[PDB]
C-alpha cells in the first residue's frame, strides 16, 4: 500500500487516520529536503484541525533548518502569493478546500508557487514520509509570524480602476471559510455595498461545508441576490481559490462563460497577451480571446499543466471551466478574489448587468455543464462512445482524454485526475436541441 492522502496534485485525507500531526512533521521534514534554499510560508484555513496540523508541519521545517514564515489564517491565493512576494523557498496551505469537516489536507508549492505535484516532488515526499521512523529532532530555526495582508491587498486592488467603479450591491457568501476577512479589508477601498451571506468564519460549518456547487449553498446565494435587488453575487469554497457567480436575476453562471469574459477584461489592460484555457469547453473562449485581440493557448486541465503553459507562454490570463482562474501578475497563481474584482469593474464601465455580458454568449455556445459518471468500465464507455460516432468522421484531439469536434457541435470526455470517475462536456453552434439530444445520446452509452 501507500499513503491514500497523497493524491496527483496534494494531499488530502480524513484527520486522524489518514492525516495527523504525525505524519504533517514528517512532511515538513520531507519537504525541507526537496526544496531550494530560503524560507517556507505556512498558512491555513477555518478547520478546525488546522492550526495544529500547521503547528507540526512548522515543528518539522525547523527540525530540518528552515526558517518558517506563518501567515496564519488565510486564503490557499495567500500561501501562493506571499510565496512568490518574499522569495520564498516554498510554501504549504493547511485546507481540505471544500470537503467534509473530518477531512484535512495541503497544498505545496516551491519557489515562485510553483505546484509540487505527484510527479514534480510531492510522490517523493510521499516515499520518504512512508519510509521515515527517525526520531522528531528539534527545531535548528526559527518561525517569524507575518500577518500583514497590505501588499496582499494592494495587488488585488491593482487589478480595478477604483475611480471607474460604481456602487454595486454585491451579495458576497464566503460559506462559513475564510473569504469573508479578505471582503472586509477591501471593503473600505471599495464603493460596494455588501449583502453577507454564511460571513463569518467557522469550521464547525453550521450552514453546510464551504461547497458552492451544492444546491443549497447556491440556494442561499441566489435567494440574497433576488431578495435585496444585488447586481450580482459571489460565492467561494472554503480556501477562496474557487469563485462562483450570480447574475441579477439570481442565475447560477456556468463558468465556462467566466473564462472568456474576464480574458476581455483582462485583454483591454494587456492588449495581444496570450490567454490559456483547457480543453472541455473552447469554442466561446477561442472567440472572445481573439475578437479582444488576444492569442488562445490550449491546455490541458488540471492547475499544475495551466500554470506551466501560461508561465511558457508568458500567458497574461488563464481560466478553467472548473471556476480556476490565474494570472501573470499574481504569480501565474489561482485567485478567488481578482475574479470578481474584474467583474464588478467590467459591470461597472459597461453599464451592462452580468446577465447581458454572458447572456448572447451562453445562446451562442450552449454547453451541457460536466457530467460525471461512475460506470463499472471507463475505457470500454469511452470505446462504446467513440465507436458509435466513428461514421460521423468527428476531428479528434487527444490533449485531455478525447475531444471530438463534429463541426456544429463537440464533446470532451476524460478521466478525472482527482476522482475515480469519466466527466462529459458538450457543446454546441448556437443549437440548444442538438446540445440535449447529444448529450442524452452519449450519457446512454456511457451508462450502457
Ligand atoms: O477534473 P479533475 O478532477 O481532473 O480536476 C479538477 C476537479 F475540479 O480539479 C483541478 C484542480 O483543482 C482543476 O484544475 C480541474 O480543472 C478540475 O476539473
Ligand atoms: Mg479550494
Amino acid at each position: 500500500m501507500t499513503l491514500p492522502a497523497f493524491k496527483a496534485y496534494d494531499i488530502r485525507g480524513r484527520v486522524p487516520d489518514e492525516l495527523n500531526e504525525d505524519l504533517a512533521r514528517r512532511i515538513g521534514v520531507a519537504l525541507a529536503a526537496q526544496l531550494d534554499q530560503g524560507p517556507v510560508v505556512l498558512g491555513h484555513d477555518v478547520r478546525l484541525a488546522s492550526p495544529a496540523l500547521q503547528e507540526a508541519l512548522s515543528a518539522g521545517l525547523r527540525a530540518s533548518g528552515r526558517d518558517v514564515i506563518d501567515i496564519g489564517l488565510c486564503g490557499t491565493e495567500e500561501v501562493y502569493f506571499q510565496t512568490d512576494y518574499l522569495k520564498a523557498a516554498g510554501g504549504v496551505m493547511v485546507t481540505a478546500s471544500h470537503n467534509p469537516m473530518d477531512y484535512n489536507g495541503m497544498k505545496l508549492v516551491r519557489e515562485q508557487a510553483r505546484p509540487i505535484s505527484s510527479d514534480t516532488g510531492l510522490f517523493a515526499i510521499r516515499d520518504t514520509v512512508a519510509a521515515d521512523t527517525a526520531a522528531p529532532g528539534e527545531p535548528t530555526a526559527s518561525e517569524q509570524s507575518r500577518t500583514d495582508k497590505t501588499a496582499y491587498l494592494e495587488h488585488l486592488l491593482s487589478y480595478v480602476d477604483r475611480s471607474t467603479l460604481k456602487p454595486l450591491k454585491l451579495v458576497v457568501n464566503a460559506g462559513n471559510g475564510g473569504a469573508g476577512l479578505i471582503v472586509d479589508l477591501l471593503a473600505p477601498h471599495l464603493p460596494f455595498e455588501f449583502v453577507r451571506v454564511f460571513h463569518e468564519p467557522d469550521g464547525n460549518f453550521p450552514n453546510g461545508i464551504p461547497n458552492p456547487l451544492l444546491p443549497e449553498n447556491r440556494d442561499a446565494t441566489a435567494k440574497a441576490v433576488k431578495d435585496n435587488g444585488a447586481d450580482f453575487g459571489i460565492a467561494w469554497d472554503g480556501d477562496f481559490d474557487r469563485c462562483f457567480f450570480f447574475d441579477h436575476t439570481g442565475r447560477f453562471i456556468e463558468g465556462y462563460y467566466l473564462v472568456g469574459l474576464l480574458a476581455q477584461a483582462i485583454l483591454a489592460k494587456q492588449p495581444g497577451g496570450k490567454v490559456v484555457h483547457d480543453p472541455r469547453l473552447t469554442w466561446n473562449t477561442v472567440e472572445q480571446v481573439e475578437e479582444a485581440g488576444g492569442i488562445p493557448v490550449l491546455c490541458k486541465s488540471g492547475h499544475a499543466f495551466i500554470k506551466e503553459k501560461m508561465r511558457s507562454e508568458n500567458a497574461v490570463y488563464g481560466g478553467e471551466m472548473s471556476a480556476h482562474h490565474y494570472f501573470r501578475e499574481f504569480a501565474y497563481a489561482d485567485s478567488g478574489m481578482i475574479p470578481w474584482l474584474l467583474i464588478a469593474e467590467l459591470v461597472s464601465q459597461s453599464g451592462r448587468s452580468l446577465a447581458d455580458l454572458v447572456e448572447a454568449r451562453m445562446q451562442k455556445f450552449p454547453c451541457s455543464g460536466e457530467i460525471n459518471f461512475k460506470v463499472a468500465d471507463a475505457k470500454a464507455s469511452v470505446a462504446r462512445v467513440m465507436e458509435h460516432y466513428a461514421s460521423l468522421s468527428p476531428e479528434l484531439d487527444y490533449t485531455d482524454g478525447i475531444s471530438a469536434d463534429f463541426g456544429q457541435w463537440r464533446f470532451n470526455l476524460r478521466s478525472s485526475n482527482t476522482e475515480p470517475l469519466l466527466r462529459l462536456n458538450v457543446e454546441t453552434r448556437g443549437d440548444a436541441a442538438l446540445l440535449e439530444t447529444r448529450t442524452q445520446e452519449i450519457s446512454n452509452l456511457l451508462r450502457g
